[PDB]
């Protein structure tokens, strides 16, 4: 089973390190100007493209990832990677290979694990 009660508010040393990495992958641009995550904002609702959620097992998106961050929801930093890899899986799922929402998947993969070290951490 799994337990742990939202007691007291993740500390500003946790909270900060998940809003770097994704403050960074979200803000992460590859395109002259043409950001990727911006087709990770919202997703599809259910009567429009229901089978979205058919074949798709836990669709999430990056204003819920970020919306739990400041919900003191996520209890370690692992549990960001569980759903930020996720987020991206998905695509790779539902977009074509070697398509241009592939792509960028596999793009914000990099920058969310480069985020983790590459931060405002500085000695």
């Amino acid at each position: 089973g799994s337990s742990g009660s939202s007691g007291s508010p993740n500390p500003p040393k946790l909270t900060k390190q998940m809003n770097a990495i994704i403050d960074t992958v979200i803000n992460y641009k590859d395109s002259s100007g043409r950001q990727l995550s911006e087709v990770f904002i919202q997703l599809p609702s259910r009567k429009e493209l229901p089978e979205y959620y058919e074949l798709i097992r836990k669709p999430v998106d990056f204003k819920k990832i970020k919306e739990r961050i400041r919900n003191h929801k996520y209890r370690s930093l692992g549990d960001l990677e569980k759903d930020v890899m996720l987020l991206c899986h998905n695509a790779q799922t539902f977009n074509l290979e070697g398509s241009q929402i592939y792509e960028d998947s596999i793009v914000l993969q990099s920058v969310f694990k480069s985020a983790r070290q590459s931060g405002p951490s500085s000695g």
